[PDB]
């Protein structure tokens, strides 16, 4: 249908306000911002159906359940009303056609490899692309309008403070997040780069050809080749006994290349030259590139599932449902498949749930799944666009916990804690990436204060942050 969305200049987004949500007072009670939330759910009688789970879906569908109840009425109202208003969609949409005419390099070099992120992890510029990528369109688009909808320029938190009694618990999540980080990709229990760059230190010259990675010189997330590091790594494990294998491999190479007439001579010296470079620099937190813009990837996924202006208002509506009850990957992917509107394939075909092998925590972030529909739940599905004044029923997507206070008596803090011992007595194998309490607290400690936020200029280590406890005078 038709998108109720609609208003012209700050003064117009409050006057919408006023009329669609009539009865209800926006309130700061318990969020940063004007938010439906007037009390802290309680979630406890969740962590005993949480041990009782017993298959794999049913445990993810009580711990949703707890993350859905959590985070139902905790959405910034007006900001959710400017990311879905009919002016950004329109705008938001035009952006990616802009890139793709004028062929942007910073947009394309993620954008037409979607394929291959399905799959590996990104490289540097293929992160940095992003997120340029995702400063640009909200600069382009205006999204910055209002202090919830910001670009963050600033330090992680260094300090935490909580009640006495969440100390433990945060403290144990904050190890928790130090052990799921301490990547890099990671098949097995061992990193990946590594047990290649041991392949290459024992001849097989052919890891010299294909790495296990990639390319030869793809840099890591941290702006370093794969192959650097991981000469390093091994100089530390398997002593420099392991160095003087890495320089016969490069030197039986060399004396192979010459000799050989099948590979091509230039990437010969290519090889060479760049594991020569890696040996000798063998020896040796400005932003979050990493980051998910959840605002930025939710619009690049829906015009990739080729939402116009015209057919959004069923999206919309589509999320705004999801948001109202536990959801489930399998469900999900089967209401998207019999409900068929034109967007509803090409969305599922994006998903890579079954494609990214890794650690999910190491796709890139315009990479969508199952469960980054949960992104797009914070851009267009707090308020169903067709039928706006039904937003005062609520809609609960995980970040929304970014928008509850920390100060006080920390009221999010102590929703984290109760979702984490949920999460972690639910005993799932799955890889919850977006929606685990872990995630949820690590946004909230690089500063965010609402999801629509960009946090990717802010400086430091937020696993670093320091926790600190008061208790009643």
């Amino acid at each position: 249908m038709e998108n109720l969305i609609d208003f012209s200049g700050r003064d117009g987004l409050d006057r919408w306000l006023r009329a669609t949500f009539p009865d209800v007072i926006l309130s700061v009670g318990l969020t940063n911002y004007g938010s439906l939330m007037t009390s802290v759910p309680d979630l406890s009688h969740f962590e005993q159906m949480a041990r009782q789970a017993k298959s794999e879906q049913e445990k993810d569908a009580v711990y949703s359940k707890a993350l859905t109840e959590a985070t139902r009425k905790a959405a910034p109202i007006a900001a959710c009303a400017l990311t879905s208003s009919k002016e950004m969609v329109k705008k938001g949409l035009q952006w990616f056609e802009d890139q793709i005419i004028s062929e942007d390099g910073n947009f394309l070099v993620w954008h037409q490899n979607y394929e291959q992120l399905k799959k590996a992890p990104p490289s540097f510029e293929q992160l940095m692309g992003y997120q340029m990528s995702a400063l640009n369109w909200r600069q382009s688009v205006g999204y910055g309008q209002l202090e919830e909808t910001a670009v963050l320029v600033s330090q992680v938190i260094a300090q935490f403070s909580v009640p006495g009694t969440l100390v433990v618990t945060v403290q144990e999540m904050i190890k928790d997040m130090i052990a799921r980080r301490g990547g890099g990709p990671k098949r097995g229990v061992s990193e990946e780069h590594v047990r290649c760059c041991v392949d290459i230190m024992n001849g097989n010259l052919s890891a010299l050809i294909n790495p296990a990675w990639g390319d030869i010189d793809k840099k890591n997330k941290n702006g370093l080749m794969l192959l650097t590091t991981g000469i390093a790594k091994l100089r530390e494990l398997y002593g420099p006994a392991a160095m003087v294998k890495v320089q016969q491999a490069a030197d039986k190479f060399g004396e192979w290349g010459k000799a050989q007439d099948v590979l091509d001579q230039s990437r010969v010296q290519e090889i060479h030259q760049v594991l020569l470079k890696s040996i000798a620099e063998s020896t040796s937190f400005k932003n979050q590139i990493a980051q998910i813009d959840s605002v930025f990837s939710s619009y690049y996924w829906m015009w990739r599932a080729g939402i116009t202006p015209e057919s959004f208002p069923l999206l919309s509506d589509f999320l705004f449902e999801l948001g109202q009850n536990a959801r489930g990957s399998a469900k999900i992917i089967k209401t998207l498949d019999r409900i068929g509107l034109k967007w509803s394939k090409p969305l599922v075909n994006l998903f890579a749930d079954s494609t990214f092998k890794m650690g999910r925590i190491h796709m890139h972030p315009a990479i969508l799944t199952t469960g980054r529909l949960n992104e797009m739940g914070l851009c267009f599905g707090i308020i169903p666009a067709s039928h706006p004044e039904s937003a005062v029923n609520g809609s609960g997507f995980a970040k929304n916990i970014l928008n509850v206070r920390t100060d006080g008596m920390n009221p999010s803090a102590q929703l984290i804690v109760q979702l984490f011992d949920i999460q972690r007595q639910s005993r799932t194998l799955s890889d919850l990436d977006v929606v685990s309490s872990e995630h949820l607290f690590h946004q909230i400690l690089v500063g965010k204060r609402t999801a629509y936020q960009n946090a990717f200029q802010v400086k430091g280590n937020a696993t670093d942050t320091k926790i600190v406890g008061f208790d009643p005078p």
